[PDB]
């Protein structure tokens, strides 16, 4: 626990760990949203990790995220160590000079791209489920949730699926740090992995992203080698943690709520509304942005460098935003969230996520309609900047199942 600061009143503190939240057995969502009971302010300080402010509701989230001159991202991430020495590119830079590289972003994990990979994502995961159907039971998170989204990745970046291991290792202890290696660690080892590559492809250029944004243009002039390796390292880390984690919890679900796979399997055509609401219900990442200035938010004095985490994952979990927000429905009216972000850094990635969870879900109900978690099996979450589930043991009646 951290002094807390001169300009910090008592009543606004709430001691909460967002690597290791208190309620975490109840689940990951479920221990975050403690922040929203009835006599939790709109918005806390936290004495863990360093010191920081905590935005509890929607309304709070989203005015923080549209607000860049006041809430930078400079320093996105917390504790205050990692969100120095990070320089991922676009997310560490505030509008206007952050524009310009989204665009050469969206070259590679936006809509066109997706389109182009629509027949090796369901090739994937139609082989993959496949494989698992027969046995009557998996290990969901080793044996679909990461290598169906990991080797997509692995094939669009032109990297060969050895390097799995290591890359993996390394997203993990940025976003959830086991306390072996510091975030400035893991990621000097990620630049250390891209750079000789961005050196090679910038000689002999490809079809491959790390190709597109080593030889591109920002703005209508040349990327330099190391724009390029902070461009790519995001994109590896956007890749290898963030679409593994959702499935498993949507996955979670699924298995424990037999009338919500009836529906899918009875209404097909639903999976693309029932995506959007596990997108809600099982949001899962929550960075933030420092403070460029003293300011006064919603009643509470803010100082300059002061951080503030904005849990993208809380906003869609507000009852203030969604009726009954604890319960899933695939009918909801409006389905209010910001798991993609919010503002100008508003996710890149997720028409890419978006195919794979609905790929997923048409192809494993296809296949696999009825599965179970495994008899005797606690579920348990992990909390960090991307949450996740540490395992999920699945079973089966392969009679129940059929070949495609
Ligand atoms: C379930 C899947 C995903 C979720 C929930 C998610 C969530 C988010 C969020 C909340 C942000 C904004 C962070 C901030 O404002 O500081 C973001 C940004 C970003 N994501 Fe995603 N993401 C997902 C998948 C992906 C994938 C698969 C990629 C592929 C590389 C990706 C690439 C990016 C990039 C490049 C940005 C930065 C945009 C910018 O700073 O301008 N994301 N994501
Ligand atoms: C918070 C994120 C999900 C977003 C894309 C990858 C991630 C961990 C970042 O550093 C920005
Ligand atoms: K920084
Ligand atoms: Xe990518
Ligand atoms: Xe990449
Ligand atoms: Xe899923
Ligand atoms: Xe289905």
């Amino acid at each position: 626990l951290a002094p807390l600061p001169p300009h910090v009143p008592e009543h606004l503190v709430f001691d909460f760990d967002m690597y290791n939240p208190s309620n975490l057995s109840a689940g990951v969502q479920e221990a975050w949203a403690v922040l929203q009971e009835s006599n939790v302010p709109d918005l806390v300080w936290t004495r863990c990790n360093g010191g920081h402010w905590i935005a509890t509701r929607g309304q709070l989230i989203r005015e923080a995220y549209e607000d860049y001159r006041h809430f930078s991202s400079e320093c996105p991430f917390i504790p205050r160590e990692a969100g120095e020495a990070y320089d991922f590119i676009p997310t560490s830079m505030d509008p206007p000079e952050q524009r310009q590289f989204r665009a050469l972003a969206n070259q590679v994990v936006g809509m066109p791209v997706v389109d182009k990979l629509e027949n090796r994502i369901q090739e994937l995961a139609c082989s993959l489920i496949e494989s698992l159907r027969p046995q009557g039971q998996c290990n969901f998170t080793e044996d679909y949730a990461e290598p169906f989204p990991i080797r997509i990745f692995m094939l669009l970046a032109g990297l060969p699926e050895e390097d799995i291991p290591h890359l993996k290792y390394l997203t993990d202890q940025m976003t959830r740090p086991d306390g072996s290696m510091t975030f400035a660690e893991a990621k000097e080892a990620l630049y250390d992995y891209l750079i000789p590559i961005i050196e090679q492809r910038r000689q002999k250029p490809g079809t491959d992203a790390i190709s597109i944004v080593a030889n591109g243009q920002v703005n209508g002039r040349p990327i330099t080698s190391d724009e390029a390796k902070r461009m790519c390292g995001l994109l590896l880390v956007g890749g290898l943690d963030t679409v593994v984690n959702f499935l498993s919890f949507s996955m979670e679900f699924l298995a424990k709520s037999p009338e919500h796979r009836q529906e899918l399997i009875q209404r097909p055509e639903r999976i693309p509304a029932a995506c959007e609401e596990l997108l809600r219900r099982f949001s899962l990442v929550a960075d933030g942005r420092i403070l460029t200035s003293d300011y006064e938010f919603h009643g509470v004095q803010l100082k300059k460098g002061d951080q503030i985490l904005l849990p993208q994952m809380l906003s869609g979990l507000d009852e203030r935003e969604n009726a009954c927000p604890m319960h899933v429905d695939f009918s909801r009216q409006k389905v209010s969230h910001t798991t993609f972000g919010h503002g100008s850094h508003l996710c890149l990635g997720q028409h890419l996520a978006r195919r794979e969870i609905i790929v997923t879900l048409k192809e494993w109900l296809t296949r696999i309609p009825d599965f179970s978690i495994a008899p005797g099996a606690q579920i348990q979450h992990k909390s960090g900047i991307v949450s996740g589930v540490q395992a999920l043991p699945l079973v089966w009646d392969p009679a129940t199942t059929k070949a495609v």
